[PDB]
């Protein structure tokens, strides 16, 4: 689940959404979804949940770039999936570069403690994928 500040930029649109807003009005909009393949492929989203509020760790990457997410969120790490509540300084994540708009990889910069807020939830067509805050990761 993502909580309350992530960025989401729509391929559809072009523009930058908020899935704070995007989910509390369920909005019907796209999203940018990742395959096996690596590559990325717009989607449209089907369905929109409150996931309460929860604990979740935050991710910092080179060049600001951060994502809040949950500890069971699963993120697209160099050997698969694996939990953001098992990813250290020195784990690297695929992020979406917008001068080649191809996917890179970059380590991580500083892990943050765990803290409190409100995850949302939704579902990409079937490539249950979406980019948020530049990064990869499962919806």
């Amino acid at each position: 689940c993502l909580a309350e500040g992530t960025r989401i930029f729509d391929p559809v649109t072009g523009t930058t959404h908020r899935i704070e807003d995007v989910v509390d009005g369920r909005k019907p909009i796209h999203v940018v979804a990742a395959a096996k393949d690596g590559t990325l492929h717009a989607r449209p989203v089907v369905s929109w949940f409150d996931q309460g509020t929860r604990d979740v760790i935050g991710l910092r990457i080179a060049g600001g770039a951060i994502l809040w997410a949950t500890p069971d969120h699963k993120v697209l790490t160099e050997y698969g999936w694996r939990a953001a509540g098992e990813l250290r300084k020195g784990d690297r994540v695929a992020v979406r570069d917008v001068e080649t708009g191809e996917l890179r990889y970059s380590v991580i910069r500083e892990v943050l403690p765990t803290r409190r807020a409100r995850t949302f939830d939704l579902e990409v067509e079937e490539l249950h994928t979406l980019v948020a805050e530049g990064v990869v990761v499962h919806n």
